[PDB]
């Protein structure tokens, strides 16, 4: 169903990702979850949210407002998560982010823009799953 959850509330992001994945192909389906309350309510399917399986979660972490982490614990604490890839997006990827994602089972993390070449590898990463 769903291919990409993308936790985002930057209105610019949101259409930059969004355009760089349907270059490569318009059947990418991405949602955008503008909260990570609102991203669990789409994992679960309330709050007016219609239920949606993800094979990546891709996430915005410099979004002081929303706290990445606290999502991330919540999800890996759910066992209906445990195949949900996670990548982590930035646009400075430091020591300390190293530190907190460790036992979050993160798969990557990329640098902004999120770019062809980051696409690409993503839309790969969608296949092989």
């Amino acid at each position: 169903k769903v291919d990409i959850l993308y936790l985002e509330d930057d209105e610019v992001d949101i259409q930059s990702v969004e355009r760089v994945f349907h270059k490569i192909s318009s059947l990418i389906k991405i949602e955008i979850a503008k909260s990570g309350n609102q991203a669990l309510d789409m994992l679960y399917g309330r709050n007016k949210e219609n239920k949606i399986h993800p094979k990546l979660i891709l996430l915005d972490i410099n979004i002081p407002k929303m706290n990445g982490i606290e999502f991330l614990k919540e999800l890996r604490d759910d066992s209906s998560f445990t195949d949900i890839e996670v990548f982590v997006l930035t646009a400075a990827y430091t020591s300390k982010d190293k530190l907190a994602f460790e036992s979050l089972n993160i798969r990557g993390h990329l640098i902004k823009p999120l770019d062809y070449g980051e696409a690409i590898k993503l839309f790969w990463i969608l296949q092989s799953m």
